[PDB]
């Protein structure tokens, strides 16, 4: 349900045919910021729901606001995006939950003549690629002088593609009065370097918000698994097909070297793994962690003996054998979980006798696990 946001029943039932029936937290906790105008820039993960955080309440204040849409009339919203894919699907996303507002999208690629068109008839809301989008200003067709709203979207990718200059081109039409005049800047996307931020702040009001789902999201579990000494070779087969699977890499942690010389010849990994410990001379270690890193295994198995000094690749998974004694040691490993994006796993087994220890560790961490 809606009920804490001005969101009218016609846009509501649009919302239920692409499966919304609630906001997001990213979507919860900018509405008010984008409705009642203020500057913005928000970041969220990838999937989380960035389109429909600037959407949705953007829509709203336009049915509100434009009762009288005039043939010829120019754009009140711009939305720039780095990719004809990800115009499209911004533009896609506007135009499934309003049919009131008239939305275009403009990409290369595409014939000119059409995009005339749309600027003839009149727009609403603006979609589109930085190089088209600046073609249409320079041949004197598309006004971006009456915008009240400017979307960066993914701005981490487009100024990462090298689109910094062409959209300062683009702004520098849409910002030329002082700053109350301006439109609204938000700026969405999963990471804002310093670069594109120093960038970006030249068209933010020194009032904006910022709303950083990153600094507090889940990004590397806890797991505690209780096991017998005896099946922890087969779950752990298990886990990596789970976690790790196809293209991983999962780094094991156990305390003695029979354990990690056995666990590595064990059938449930041994194809795809290979040990480290302190009998391993300095050169072949060397070899074993280039092979890791370059896709020729996929299970390295470590001492915690070896792994002191050790310089940790990123991992999907990591797994310790018993709970750690050096939890440090444990809170750096698993700050090395995750790649792409995606949630790290770290698993700890543990057995009925070490049970009180994995409390010691939850407490040395600061963290909970999840007990299976
Ligand atoms: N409140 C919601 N309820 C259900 N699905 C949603 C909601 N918000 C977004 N989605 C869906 O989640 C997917 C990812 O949204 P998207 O805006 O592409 O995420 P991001 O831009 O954060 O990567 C899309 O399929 C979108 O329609
Ligand atoms: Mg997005």
């Amino acid at each position: 349900s809606f009920s804490n946001f001005p969101i009218s029943e016609e846009t509501i039932k649009l919302l239920k045919g692409r499966g919304v029936t609630f906001l997001f937290p990213i979507q919860a906790k900018t509405f008010h910021h984008v409705y009642s105008g203020k500057d913005l820039i928000a970041q969220a993960r990838t999937g989380t729901g960035k389109t429909f955080s600037f959407a949705i309440p953007l829509i709203e204040k336009l049915h509100g606001e434009l009762q009288d849409r005039k043939r010829g009339r120019a754009p009140q919203v711009l939305v720039l995006a780095p990719t004809r894919e990800l115009a499209n699907q911004v533009s896609k996303d506007f135009s499934d939950i309003t049919k009131k507002l008239s939305v275009a999208c403009f990409y290369g690629g595409t014939p000119y003549g059409g995009q005339f068109e749309r600027m003839r008839n009149g727009i609403d809301i603006l979609v589109g690629t930085p190089g088209r989008i600046k073609d249409h200003i320079q041949n004197g067709k598309l006004d971006l002088t009456k915008l009240k709203h400017v979307v960066l979207d993914e701005v981490d990718q487009m100024l990462d593609m090298g689109f910094a200059d062409q959209v300062e081109e683009i702004l520098s039409v849409a910002y030329k009065k002082d700053s109350e005049d301006n439109p609204q800047t938000l700026l969405f996307s999963a990471t804002c370097p310093h670069w594109v931020f120093n960038v970006a702040k030249k068209y933010m009001k020194s009032t904006y918000e910022q709303v950083d789902l990153i600094k507090t999201a889940i990004t590397v579990e806890h797991l505690a698994i209780k096991c017998h000494w005896t099946q922890r070779a087969a779950v752990i087969g298990d886990v990596i097909r789970v976690y790790s699977g196809h293209q991983g890499r999962t780094i094991i942690f156990c305390e003695t070297k029979k354990e990690a010389q056995e666990l590595s010849q064990n059938s449930a990994i041994k194809q795809d793994a290979q040990s480290l410990h302190g009998d391993i001379p300095q050169k072949q270690r060397e070899i074993t962690l280039k092979g890791f890193r370059n896709g020729s295994f996929g299970v390295l198995v470590a001492t915690n003996v070896a792994a002191r000094g050790l310089d940790i690749p990123e991992v999907d998974l990591v797994i310790q054998s018993s709970p750690p004694k050096d939890v440090e040691s444990y809170i750096h490993r698993s700050g090395r979980t995750g790649r792409a994006g995606r949630t790290g796993v770290c698993i700890c087994f543990y057995q009925h006798k070490e049970e009180y220890q994995l409390v010691q560790v939850e407490q040395k961490a600061g963290i909970k696990f999840k007990r299976i």
